[PDB]
């Protein structure tokens, strides 16, 4: 095993892999430490999709860059420097997960939380309903499992990216996946995917806040 | 320290605590930990006010119950038995917070996910960019790092519970702070509050999700 500390120390986003498989047995571990997350109401808005299916994985590929593309047709119309920095972010943030041998889709739903249904009753403005969602405790839920996923990940030898970047062409990759696969979303869609592999040695990260920075103590 | 999996497996919604006091040192322990999580495009979209003043927990408590009695005279007059239901429900899961020695405010702040800008820049309808908000990856981000405070604080010999419930009444809990401390909280609004405190014995988590429910191994 590996001490808590350890593990949250050592994350850092992989975008490098070596060539070594990620067994189901493993994955598996990850998925039950996902599962244990807390979550508003104990909704539990998660599903997680495992592919190893290379073709798959670079069909997924294909349709992210059908959407960019049709993104950037009209970027190119406005601004050529921003379309540019775009067609670079893709490449770099987000393809880059064909590196990893396991690519996870992690799906969710929407949580409607705590004084959205009783606003409701009342008929309140949308308006002041909507303020619940700037802080969106369904995604909040969904980020404690997959940083309990992430973090295991680490614990078994592997490691990860967390991915969103990806999502406006999300339609397009539930789509595939239907069409691949026959998996059944239901009312769940793409929340975030994850890369997944055992990572190369001397990755980068950018420097984080000073701890003092994050926090006030109130005296 | 404690390995990671026994971190996760023993964390549990925290709503009893003992009479014991939870040092600085440690909270500032939990923080660091907390401001390691990843977020989208290192935003680290987080700031944790850490209160031990009695008398500000009990003017926080005292905001949520006049915005919670605004809406259950209103909620009174659709349905008793419903507004009943909110009575209860404000008093177990959200009140309790009183019990704990120590009340964490976690701030944060809006992240425009990628596409945002991209879509922006061509006039994409806003029912397009506001379906990347759906998945809210800034709410992923703080959940990432709520989850690895709330794993920390296990380490340490602490429990705690999430927060969110309280939200319909999140500007009056923030302007309380403001009058109270002088704290600035500029372009971040309340996200969270956990309760942290040495927990009680005994404590129960509801039933979950079998793990073959929340995920699909493609073959
Ligand atoms: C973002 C989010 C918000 C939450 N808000 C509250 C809350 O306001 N009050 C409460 O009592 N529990 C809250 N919880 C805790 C959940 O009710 C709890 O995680 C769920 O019932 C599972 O129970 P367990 O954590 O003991 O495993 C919250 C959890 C999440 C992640
Ligand atoms: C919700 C969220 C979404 C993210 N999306 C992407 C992404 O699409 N592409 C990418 O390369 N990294 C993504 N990341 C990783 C961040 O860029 C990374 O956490 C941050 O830059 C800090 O670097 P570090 O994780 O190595 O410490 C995401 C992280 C979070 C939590
Ligand atoms: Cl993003
Ligand atoms: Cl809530």
């Amino acid at each position: 095993g590996m001490e808590l500390q350890d593990t949250i120390f050592k994350r850092q986003s992989v975008r490098k892999f070596k060539n070594q498989d990620v067994s189901d047995e493993d994955i598996l571990k990850m998925i039950k430490a996902a599962g244990a997350a807390p979550s508003g109401k104990n909704i539990q808005n998660w599903h997680f999709v495992v592919i190893k299916r290379r073709d798959l994985m670079e069909k997924i590929a294909d349709v992210i860059t059908k959407k960019q593309q049709e993104i950037l047709v009209e970027m190119d119309k406005v601004s050529v420097d921003k379309a540019n920095r775009f067609r670079k972010f893709v490449k770099n943030f987000t393809l880059f997960y064909l590196k990893a041998p396991v690519l996870v889709l992690v799906f969710t739903k929407v949580y409607n939380p705590s004084g959205y249904y009783e606003l409701e009753l009342i008929d309140a403005p949308k308006e002041t309903i909507d303020k619940l969602f700037i802080r969106n405790p369904g995604m909040q839920s969904l980020g404690a499992a997959i940083e309990n996923f992430t973090l295991s990940a680490i614990e078994l030898g592997y490691g990860s990216c967390w991915l969103t970047s990806q999502n406006y062409a999300a339609d397009e990759i539930e789509a595939v996946l239907e069409a691949e696969t026959g998996f059944e979303k239901g009312e769940y869609f793409l929340g975030a995917m994850l890369a997944l592999g055992v990572p190369e040695d001397n990755l980068k990260s950018p420097s984080k806040k000073p701890v003092e920075e994050i926090c006030t103590f109130i005296k």
